[PDB]
C-alpha cells in the first residue's frame, strides 16, 4: 500500500546489487523516512554490511516465506533510527526447494515474497530489496513483490547481455504476474569514466535506454556511483558510508539517488 | 588420456570465475593439451567470451544432462584447435526443477554433470567447469564431478564469511557424494596489492587459509591475477587474453597458474 518497494535487481554476479541497496536505504532513512531492508539473498551481504554476524541471527526472512514466523517478528533495529533490516541467512538456499514445491500445489510461488511483505507495507515509505544473482525464484520474487526495480550496472562487457535479458524477464512479468511493474531507472556503478570499455558500454546501453538512467533533480546530470575505496570499505566496518564519512564521493552519489528518489 | 575435472567455483558473484575458467582453459591448450571447457551458467559468459553468441547455440549443456542429448553432440571448436567448449544457454535455469525432482523421487541428482561427463573423460586432458554464482544445484553438479575445485577470490569483505561457507560445502561433499574432491588451490583475482582492503582481506585469509593458496612452484610466490583493463576487454573481442595481449600481466598470470596446474 502506502510503502513503494523498490528492487534492486540484476542477474550478474558483483554489479553493485548489495551495495547499492543498503547505501539507497540509508541515504533515504537519513531523511527520517521509515525504510525496510529486504536481504534477499542467502550470502546475507545486505545483512552483514549492517554489522550483523551470521552467526548471530536468529529467524529470517526465510521462516517469513514458509510460515514459522511473521515478519514482524524477524524485523531488526539497525544504527539508523529510521532504518529497520530483514535480515538473510544461510537457510533462505532452503527457498528454492519451497517455491518448486509451491508450483506443484496449488500456490503461486512467485507471490511469497509479496505475501509476506503484506503486514509491513503501512508501515514503511519504502522497502527496498536486495536480490541475489540470477534470474531464479528469489529474483522473481523480488520482481513480482516491487512496485519498481533499480537495476545497477557495472559498464563492462556482459552488461550488454545482460541488461536486455533482465529487461526480457521484467517484460514478461508485466504481461503475467505483475502489470505495474515499472523501471525505476538504471545505474552506473563502480564507474571508470575514462576507460575505453566503460565508454564503449555506455554509448551502447544509451542508445536504447537514455530515458531509464538515473537523473540528480537539481543539476539533471547522469547519477552514477564511482568507484570507490571507502565504498568498498564500508561493510567491513559495519557501517553504511554516510554515517562516517558523508562527504565522500560515493555517499554523496547515493544521496543524490536518494534524493532522486523521493521526488518521485 | 584421463581428464582431470576443474571445478572454478564461487558463490559469490563477479569474483572472476568466467575469467579464470576461460583463460586457464586457453593457457593450457596453448601446451597441447586438449582441453574441453564447460559452460556451467545459464547466462552463458564463457560462452559468449569464445565469440558464440547465445541466441545462435543450437543444443547446449541443459540438453546433455537430461539425457536429450550425449555431450560429443554439443561440443563446439574453439577459435584454438586445443581448447574445445560445451556451451550454455538460458534454458539450464531449469535444471534446477529437474534437481528436485530428482531429490523428491530417488534422493539423487547431485552427479547429472558427472554423468554426462563419463564419455569424455578419456578424449580430454583437462576439463574445465565454469559455475555459476550460488550453492545450488548447478554448482552443486560442478563440485560433485570434479577432481579438483579453483576458488577465484576478490580480496574484498565479503569474501571472508563467503569462502568459509564455500568450504563447507565442499566437506559437505567430500562427505558425500565426491570423496575425491580436492582443493586446487584459492586464486586471488582483480588483485590490487596497494588498498588497505586488500591487505586486510588477506592477511584474514593468510590466517586461516595460508596453505590453500596457489602458489609457483620456482620462486614460492602466491599467485595472483592483477587487475587488468585489457583483460576486462577481451572477452568483448572473443578472445581469451593471451590471444588478445599476450604480454598484458593478466596473460603473464594465467599462464603461470597453467604452470602450477601443469606441473602438478
Ligand atoms: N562503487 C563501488 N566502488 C568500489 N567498490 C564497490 C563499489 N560498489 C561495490 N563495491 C564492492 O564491489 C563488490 C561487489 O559489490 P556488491 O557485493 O555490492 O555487488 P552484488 O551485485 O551485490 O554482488 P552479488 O551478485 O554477489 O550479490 C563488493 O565488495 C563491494 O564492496
Ligand atoms: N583480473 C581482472 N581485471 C580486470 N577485470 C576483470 C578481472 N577479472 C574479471 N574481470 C572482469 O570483472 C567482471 C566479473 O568477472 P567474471 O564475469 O569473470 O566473474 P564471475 O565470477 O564469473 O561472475 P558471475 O558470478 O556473474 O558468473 C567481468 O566483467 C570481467 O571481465
Ligand atoms: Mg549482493
Ligand atoms: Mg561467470
Amino acid at each position: 500500500m502506502m510503502s513503494e518497494i523498490i528492487a534492486v535487481a540484476n542477474q550478474k554476479g558483483g554489479v553493485g546489487k548489495t551495495t547499492t541497496a543498503v547505501n539507497l536505504a540509508a541515504s533515504l532513512a537519513v531523511h527520517e523516512k521509515k525504510i525496510l531492508l529486504i536481504d534477499f539473498d542467502p550470502q546475507a551481504n545486505a545483512t552483514s554490511s549492517l554489522g550483523f554476524r551470521r552467526d548471530k541471527i536468529d529467524y529470517d526472512i526465510y521462516h517469513v516465506l514458509i510460515g514459522r514466523k511473521q515478519i514482524s517478528q524477524v524485523i531488526l533495529k539497525t544504527q539508523m533510527p529510521f532504518l529497520d533490516l530483514v535480515p538473510s541467512n544461510l537457510g533462505l538456499a532452503g527457498f528454492e526447494k519451497t517455491f518448486y514445491d509451491s508450483q506443484d500445489e496449488n500456490k503461486r510461488g512467485e507471490l511469497m515474497l509479496k505475501n509476506a511483505l503484506e503486514s509491513v507495507v503501512g508501515l514503511y515509505d519504502y522497502i527496498i530489496i536486495d536480490s541475489p544473482p540470477a534470474l531464479g525464484p528469489l529474483t522473481i520474487n523480488s520482481l513480482s513483490a516491487a512496485h519498481s526495480v533499480i537495476i545497477p550496472i557495472q559498464c563492462e562487457f556482459f552488461a550488454l547481455e545482460g541488461t536486455k535479458l533482465l529487461l526480457n524477464t521484467i517484460r514478461m512479468l508485466q504481461k503475467s504476474t505483475n502489470p505495474k511493474l515499472k523501471i525505476r531507472g538504471f545505474l552506473p556503478t563502480m564507474h571508470v569514466p575514462q576507460l575505453n570499455l566503460t565508454k564503449g558500454v555506455l554509448a551502447e546501453l544509451f542508445k536504447y535506454f537514455d530515458s531509464e538512467f538515473f537523473r540528480d533533480s537539481a543539476t539533471g546530470e547522469y547519477i552514477m556511483i564511482p568507484k570507490s575505496v571507502k565504498l568498498a570499505e564500508s561493510p567491513s566496518f559495519g557501517k553504511p558510508i554516510l554515517l562516517y564519512d558523508i562527504k565522500s564521493n560515493g555517499s554523496i552519489a547515493y544521496q543524490k539517488l536518494a534524493q532522486s528518489i523521493l521526488q518521485g
